[PDB]
């Protein structure tokens, strides 16, 4: 399993174009296609990052190769980030999809808040980290995925979505 799958399950994949909760086309893992009210437009935009003949509709594996680039850019900005940037260096690939998956449900700017958390996380303090994620917003908010994301911090597996 990778991060593909965490999202997968996390979020959801769709490989027929569809508007987000605000109206806007979106197709894969939450990939944006155009602001444009446009469905045409989209289908435009498809086609130009797939590279193909569409119709607005993908395969798994095509959706695939957009959340890499997503994944990219997140990361992209990660690096570009003080505080963020020592933990997701310190973190194994488990752990690292883990942190991608927080950023790409609140954004960057939200992950930076848990100046704590993420002090743990850099020292491998698993058990406190996951502690410390519990008192959270987030994890009163989303709880099932909360926890799920905090299993994987704390265990460095893909336990908590094994039979999911």
């Amino acid at each position: 399993m990778n991060c593909f799958e965490m999202l997968r399950i996390d979020e959801g994949l769709r490989l027929k174009i569809y508007k987000d909760t605000e109206g806007y086309y979106t197709i894969g893992i939450g990939h944006l296609l155009t602001k444009s009210p446009s469905l045409n437009a989209a289908k435009s935009e498809l086609d130009k990052a797939i590279g193909r003949n569409c119709n607005g509709v993908i395969t798994k594996d095509e959706a695939e190769k957009l959340f890499n680039q997503d994944v990219d850019a997140a990361v992209r900005g990660i690096l570009r980030n003080a505080k963020l940037k020592p933990v997701y260096d310190s973190l194994d690939a488990v752990r690292r999809c883990a942190l991608i998956n927080m950023v790409f449900q609140m954004g960057e700017t939200g992950v930076a808040g848990f100046t704590n958390s993420l002090r743990m996380l850099q020292q491998k303090r698993w058990d406190e980290a996951a502690v410390n994620l519990a008192k959270s917003r987030w994890y009163n908010q989303t709880p099932n995925r909360a926890k799920r994301v905090i299993t994987t911090f704390r265990t460095g597996t893909w336990d908590a979505y094994k039979n999911l």
